[PDB]
């Protein structure tokens, strides 16, 4: 994810929004 955002960060955000 050097050329983009980290997957872990995105995953966490999705988890927060439910």
């Amino acid at each position: 994810s050097s050329d983009m955002f980290d997957v872990d960060e995105l995953l966490r955000d999705l988890n927060g929004d439910d």
